[PDB]
């Protein structure tokens, strides 16, 4: 009897709380792990000091046949330990299940960790707000067993179907806001019946690691000390986070990208609605998927200190390194952010808009749309 270990996550967050989890555990040297995360590459540093340490892409948010001829080289009794994103836990796990049927006698699903994707989860959970929810939660279970017995996803409610998982399997959720569950009171049958079954995501886990661990996750996450130095100069700081369109059309990335530029001028110069004073040291961080849209910040703007774009922010917050202010569209990071550090949120009844509302993250004050801003 083996157990294999899966960390499968096409986002930043799980991610994120993944390679916390692999950190925790990286004294055994040998334990079979699977790397399925699309935003992160393991240094090859890091890879030569493991066994049984594997690489699948993920395509479609699921991995790709390739999990197979991995799984295939176990021939015993394996049960699989799988870390999955909240949002895509369904597609995710799709391939485990077909390679489950065609080894059914050997392989086992020994346990689900689930983390949220970030804020798509709480905008999906909101616009859930009229339904019968005790009602939505049994057809989900009903449905995640025809799913379990034949491999066909039919999914009435795909959102509530992210959270039924019990049904079937020993699980533990890792939530971006625990808050959210019991502000938003149409979801009491959810909190209720997920139980014992959730925490919160622990930015505290950190801190807790030896200084060997510590510097080990800062290598996995790409933090590296010419950026902890840059965020140390004696200074008040002022980081402006940026966004991104999944839309390939040319027309929107260059509206999006113009359009946060103009944001960022409305924080930094003095006629902008969102001055926030000339004493600020401005730094940018881009979105890890910006692509094009960090280049036209760093190209368009001046006196901007760059913060590589695949550091997620929570890495900031883990290691001490928080600016007094920040603002820029509306992100996941605004989440777990202490609320003093909150220099305006702007957005793209808005879902969203009430997510963050709820949460207290944002004021009765009206919200401010990136279109209502004049062209500086
Ligand atoms: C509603 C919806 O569709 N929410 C999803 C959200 O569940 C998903 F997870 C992600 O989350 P998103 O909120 O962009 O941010 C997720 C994480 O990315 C890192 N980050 C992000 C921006 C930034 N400037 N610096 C950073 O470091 C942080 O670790 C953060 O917590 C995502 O693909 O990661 O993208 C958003 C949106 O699709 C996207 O914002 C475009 O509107």
């Amino acid at each position: 009897m083996k157990t294999i270990t899966l960390y499968l996550d096409p986002a930043s967050l799980p991610a994120l709380n993944q390679l916390m989890d692999f950190t925790q555990n990286n004294e055994d040297k040998t334990h079979p792990r699977i790397f399925g995360l699309s935003r992160f590459k393991i240094p090859d540093n890091i890879i030569t000091q493991y066994q049984n340490i594997h690489f699948v892409e993920l395509k479609d948010n699921r991995p790709t046949e390739a999990l197979f001829t991995i799984l295939d080289q176990y021939p015993g009794n394996i049960e699989l330990n799988i870390h999955l994103n909240i949002a895509h836990s369904v597609q995710l796990i799709r391939p485990i299940l077909a390679y489950r049927f065609k080894h059914l006698d050997r392989v086992s699903i020994q346990q689900l960790n689930l983390y949220d994707d970030g804020s798509m989860e709480y905008v999906d959970l909101e616009k859930e707000e009229n339904k019968d929810i005790s009602a939505e939660i049994k057809q989900a279970e009903k449905q995640l067993s025809h799913y379990l017995l034949t491999g066909k996803i039919k999914f009435d409610n795909p959102t509530i179907a992210r959270y039924v998982w019990q049904s079937a399997f020993p699980v533990k959720y890792h939530f971006l806001s625990t808050d959210y569950f019991e502000k938003a009171e149409f979801l009491q049958p959810l909190k209720e019946y997920l139980a014992e079954n959730y925490q919160k995501m622990d930015w505290t886990a950190y801190q807790q690691l030896t200084p060997e661990q510590q510097a080990f996750y800062l290598t996995l996450v790409g933090f590296n000390d010419e950026v902890k130095q840059s965020l140390e100069v004696q200074q008040a700081k002022f980081i402006f986070t940026g966004t991104t369109t999944w839309e390939g059309n040319t027309d929107v990335r260059e509206y999006y990208a113009q359009q946060q530029l103009n944001l960022l001028n409305h924080f930094t110069q003095a006629e902008g609605d969102l001055f926030i004073g000339d004493h600020y040291k401005i730094y940018f961080k881009g979105h890890p998927r910006g692509g094009e849209i960090n280049d036209y910040i760093l190209n368009n703007a001046k006196n901007i200190t760059n913060i590589p774009a695949n550091i997620s922010f929570e890495v900031l917050m883990m290691t001490g390194l928080l600016p007094d202010k920040v603002g820029g569209v509306a992100s996941s990071l605004y989440f777990s952010l202490p609320k003093e550090k909150i220099s305006h949120i702007i957005f793209t009844n808005n879902p969203y808009v009430k997510v963050m509302r709820r949460l207290g993250i944002i004021d009765e004050s009206q919200v401010i749309f990136w279109d209502s801003l004049k062209q500086l």
